[PDB]
DNA sequence: GTCGGAC
DNA sequence: GCTGATGCGTG
DNA sequence: GTCCGACCACGCATCAGC
């Protein structure tokens, strides 16, 4: 009936009394709208996966249609993830059409944002047109993202306002929200998954209205629903593991069942998969704290390349983030017969593309692999060579390997594929368990230029099953332990207003070091993580009584992005960074390394506060010339 | 990519 | 046609 | 431990404004 005061947070929700819409009508946006609210109102992630599956239930039921916008919707995502469907609205844009909708001018509402750290809240604050379609406002966000060529972002913008105008309540808080890409929920893609399994679970679909069972929970006891929903929300996250693409996996749930879902979305090559991701490890400690038989490679410095040869010969590579980038990589597809053996018809590759120098025969940082090309390369225009450092074999020949442990994978990986010195060559393998010589093969991997080393175990818990446990491998970088990593001491010169939790106060800072020559402070990087909540606040108060309106004559900052408060330097802070990086816009140590480029921090975050120290016994720029030519890879050169 | 916080 | 601004996907 | 959302450098690709 009414809208207004839907309550998907309602004790003993019933899916059809307590809903706001009619069957085979269109799932209004302002459902959706008043989900978010109750979600975002509380902080249990249990309660927040109940109430969103309260709306799904509702959605499967009543208009089963609209459950794929719904879900895209509560992840704002536009679609399958390599189709790479993008808004292209930045925040600029979002508060010209905020304020062309509003009537306010644009001045108005960047400082009211900015001083809010959000845009939902300044959206909100004429005849009523029809109220928002949940399926209506995402084909308008699709619409806007399909959007392209000249004079497209004022067509974007006219889109944008055409949704303002007719929002009511809170509708324009969360497609503002939405648009800017800070949807700020507290929930995202694992708790929207669990909340989906618990929905179909819960009111099956494929019911003839009105549907026969709302409540599949009822003959049931508190122990046995809680196994129940746990064991069928493993088997909806497995299979979206191996198929991440809710325009697959939504239809086939509809017609099928959740448990008849694996039988049908299946990992094939073409389609990307979830990646196998590692967790940061102490020390060689905390990595003998894991019983069972390891093996340690190399980490190499590249991108995760994902390799998809089909049965018919076509090659397809995906990125970590499921994105396409076949035609990023011309050169690896060329090289596909040179990699298997006759016997191969079809294999998914799990492989790490590093920028490799030919002349030399050695891997080049990965600030040079990023000056590739993204759209549409042409084989012959192709500078920066690129060698594939594989290591693991996922699917081959028709079999998949999910289910195999990594002993077996590692086996076969190396029995059907070929090296060549300089286009595809195993990571460095080490399966030993003393830690004399791991710590030596970690000293070893950043001579050979790498980041450090990764540990997987080989039989115990050595499945490619991410959704059981989607940090299995661990990562050991040197900057991970104590006393190793590069820390330098900067200088505080400027700070940034916070979004978001960190709306209120600084969000980020503006940090230099010390040009003995110029007697002057140079920007070098921005830090903005490494700080506790209650530090945080504590630079906020001791930093709001150093603004300056103005920058201090002897502060050089250059392209860098100009801070929203100038500090008076006095603050030292002790920052460790896994790398330097040769930096395009900032000036600090510039001339001393490159005749042009200035040098920055890769990976910084805050350790401490330095006390002891004033500006002047801040880390120099010479020092900063001297930590970026002591660095390995830089040396390698 | 690193990181802290609430559960 | 060029250029600063910046979105975005890599890490 | 999981999940989530704060924040980082860098460089290609894109487009409003000129
Ligand atoms: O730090 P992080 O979580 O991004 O690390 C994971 C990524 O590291 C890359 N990488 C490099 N070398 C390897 C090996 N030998 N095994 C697995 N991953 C590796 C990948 O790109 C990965 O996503």
């Amino acid at each position: 009936l009414d809208p207004s005061g839907y309550n998907p947070a309602k004790n003993n929700y019933h899916p059809v009394e307590d809903a706001c819409w009619k069957p085979g009508q269109k799932v209004p946006y302002l459902a959706v709208a008043r989900t978010f609210e109750k979600i975002e109102e509380v902080s249990a992630r249990l309660r927040m996966v109940e109430t969103l599956s309260n709306l799904l239930r509702s959605v499967v039921a009543l208009s089963p249609p609209d459950l794929l916008p719904v879900l895209y919707l509560s992840l704002n995502h536009l679609g399958p993830p390599q189709q790479g469907l993008a808004l292209g609205v930045g925040d600029g844009v979002l508060l010209k059409a905020v304020a062309q909708a509003t009537g306010r001018q644009l001045e108005s509402v960047r400082a009211e944002a900015a001083e809010k750290g959000d845009v939902g809240l300044v959206a909100e604050n004429m005849l009523p047109p029809p109220p928002l379609t949940a399926s209506g406002v995402f084909s308008k966000f699709r619409d806007i993202a399909r959007l392209t060529g000249s004079a497209s972002t004022a067509k974007k913008i006219d889109i944008i306002k055409g949704l303002f105008v007719a929002c009511r309540h809170s509708e324009a808080r969360f497609i503002a929200r939405s648009l800017s890409g800070r949807l700020r929920l507290g929930l995202a893609e694992q708790s929207v998954l669990a909340a989906l399994s618990q929905a179909v679970s819960l009111t099956p679909p494929g019911q003839e209205f009105p549907p026969a069972m709302v409540d599949a929970g009822k003959g049931k006891t508190a122990e046995a629903r809680k196994t129940w929903l746990e064991e069928q929300g493993m088997i909806l996250k497995q299979t979206f593991c191996e198929v991440p693409d809710l325009d697959r996996i939504i239809p086939v749930l509809l017609e099928h069942g959740l448990e008849r879902l694996p039988e049908h979305c299946k990992l094939s090559p073409g389609i990307p998969l979830k990646p196998m991701l590692a967790h940061p490890t102490r020390g060689i400690s905390e990595v003998l704290k894991r019983e069972a038989a390891f093996t340690c490679e190399y980490k190499y410095d590249g991108q995760r390349a994902q390799i998809h040869a089909l049965e018919g010969g076509e090659v397809k590579i995906f990125s970590r983030n499921q994105a396409d980038n076949t035609g990023k990589y011309p050169d690896i597809i060329s090289r596909i017969p040179k990699i298997k053996l006759p016997s191969v018809t079809s294999f998914i590759l799990d492989t790490e593309a590093v920028a490799w120098d030919r002349e030399k025969k050695q891997i080049q940082p990965f600030q040079v692999l990023t000056t590739r090309k993204r759209k549409e390369v042409d084989a012959s225009e192709i500078q920066v060579q690129v060698c594939l450092y594989a290591f693991d074999l996922i699917y081959l020949n028709g079999e998949s390997l999910v289910r195999e442990p990594l002993s077996r994978r590692r086996q076969l990986l190396r029995e059907n594929f070929v090296e060549t010195e300089g286009e595809f060559v195993f990571a460095t393998s080490l399966d030993t368990k003393d830690i004399e010589q791991i710590a030596e093969f970690l000293e070893q991997s950043v001579k050979d230029s790498c980041e450090g080393l990764m540990v997987k175990t080989l039989d115990v818990d050595a499945t490619y099953e991410i959704a059981k446990r989607s940090h299995n491998w661990l990562k050991l970088k040197k900057d991970y332990l104590d006393g190793v990593g590069d820390t330098l001491d900067l200088v505080v010169i400027g700070a940034y207003l916070g979004r978001g939790k960190r709306a209120g106060r600084y969000g980020g800072f503006l940090l230099a070091s010390y040009d003995e020559d110029s007697e002057e402070l140079q920007a070098i990087c921005k830090l903005g993580t490494g700080f506790s909540d209650e530090e945080l606040e504590e630079h906020h108060q001791s930093l709001k009584a150093l603004v300056l309106p103005s920058p201090r004559p002897y502060v050089r900052i250059d392209g860098a992005v100009i801070p929203d408060h100038w500090l008076d330097p006095s603050a030292v802070w002790e920052v460790k960074c896994a790398d330097l990086s040769l930096s395009p816009i900032y000036p600090a140590a510039r001339g001393l390394v490159d005749s042009d480029k200035g040098i920055s921090l890769r990976f910084p975050r805050f350790i401490r506060v330095r006390e002891d120290k004033q500006p002047e016994q801040a880390t120099t720029s010479a020092q900063v010339a001297c930590l970026y030519r002591k660095q390995s890879q830089i040396q390698n050169q």
